[PDB]
C-alpha cells in the first residue's frame, strides 16, 4: 500500500533515505494486534479512530483525556491517516490527571494492571504497550517495566527530553524494556533528546502532526512522540510474524538504518527505525 503527502514521520519509517514524503506499508497493517497507550487518556470518540479505541482503565474521575497529549500518542500509533499500525486495536490506561502528573504509586499500578488485562482481551497476533512518560530514577519503576515485559508484552519507554544521559531516569533506565530517542527531519538527533549506552533505538521527534482533543490536529515535539512511531512498527510486524514480544526490540535494532544521524555521542547506538517493506 502507498498513502501519498503522509507526515513525515511515516514517511521516514519506510525509506532509506531523508526528504520523502509517501508512507509504504503491508496491507495487513497491525489487525489482529494490540496496542496499549499508558497516558492522559484517549478521545475514542475521534473519527480518525474508526471504533478501534476504547478506555479500559481510569485512576481519576473521568476517563476522558483533558490534556491531549494521549490522543497525540495514540493517534501516531494507530490513526487512519497519522497512524504506523492503520488497522491495530488501541486500550487506554489512563495514569497521568489532565495537568500531565502523576505519583509513580499510580503508575506502577498502572503497568501491573496491563500485565493481567491482556488475558481479558482479543490479541491473537501479540500485545505492544507505548510508555511517553517518565521522572527521575526509581527501582521501583524499573522494576514494574521488567515485569510487563517478561509477562509477554513489548514494552517501548521514551529516553527523555533532558539532553542528558538517560541512566538517571525511569523507566527509560531499565534494560529489558526498549529505550527510545528522538530524530528530525534531517536525520539529526532532536536537541532535547536524551542518549546514552541504555537507548536502543530512534525514531521521528520533532514536529510531529497527530490527533488532538476536540475532534482536531496538532504538530508538538519530543521522546513522547518518538517512542509510539517505535511501538506501531512492533506492532505492524508481530502481525506480519516476523517478530514476537521478547525479541521485537532485538528485531528493530537488526534491522534497522545503520550510521544516517549526525550528533550521536560516542558510546550511543547510530540506528534509526525501519520497517524494510519492499513494494
Amino acid at each position: 500500500a502507498a498513502q501519498t503527502n503522509a507526515p513525515w514521520g511515516l514517511a521516514r519509517i519506510s525509506s532509506t533515505s531523508p526528504g520523502t514524503s509517501t508512507y509504504y506499508y503491508d496491507e495487513s497493517a497491525g489487525q489482529g494486534s494490540c496496542v496499549y497507550v499508558i497516558d492522559t487518556g484517549i478521545e475514542a470518540s475521534h473519527p480518525e479512530f474508526e471504533g478501534r479505541a476504547q478506555m479500559v482503565k481510569t485512576y481519576y474521575y473521568s476517563s476522558r483525556d483533558g490534556n491531549g497529549h494521549g490522543t497525540h500518542c495514540a493517534g501516531t500509533v494507530g490513526s487512519r491517516t497519522y497512524g504506523v499500525a492503520k488497522k491495530t486495536q488501541l486500550f487506554g490506561v489512563k495514569v497521568l490527571d489532565d495537568n500531565g502528573s502523576g505519583q509513580y504509586s499510580t503508575i506502577i499500578a498502572g503497568m501491573d494492571f496491563v500485565a493481567s488485562d491482556k488475558n481479558n482481551r482479543n490479541c491473537p497476533k501479540g500485545v505492544v504497550a507505548s510508555l511517553s512518560l517518565g521522572g527521575g530514577y526509581s527501582s521501583s519503576v524499573n522494576s514494574a517495566a521488567a515485569r510487563l515485559q517478561s509477562s509477554g508484552v513489548m514494552v517501548a519507554v521514551a529516553a527523555g527530553n533532558n539532553n542528558a544521559d538517560a541512566r538517571n531516569y525511569s523507566p527509560a533506565s531499565e534494560p529489558s524494556v526498549c529505550t527510545v530517542g528522538a530524530s528530525d527531519r534531517y536525520d539529526r538527533r532532536s536537541s532535547f533528546s536524551n542518549y546514552g549506552s541504555v537507548l536502543d533505538i530512534f525514531g521521528p521527534g520533532t514536529d510531529i502532526l497527530s490527533t488532538w482533543i476536540g475532534g482536531s490536529t496538532r504538530s508538538i515535539s519530543g521522546t513522547s512522540m518518538a517512542t509510539p512511531h517505535v511501538a506501531g512498527l512492533a506492532a505492524y510486524l508481530m502481525t506480519l510474524g516476523k517478530t514476537t514480544a521478547a525479541s521485537a526490540c532485538r528485531y528493530i535494532a537488526d534491522t534497522a538504518n545503520k550510521g544516517d544521524l549526525s550528533n550521536i555521542p560516542f558510546g550511543t547506538v547510530n540506528l534509526l527505525a525501519y520497517n524494510n517493506y519492499q513494494a
